[PDB]
């Protein structure tokens, strides 16, 4: 829980 993912650039 935390928030919104958007990932680490690939």
């Amino acid at each position: 829980l935390g928030a919104s993912w958007h990932r680490p650039d690939k």
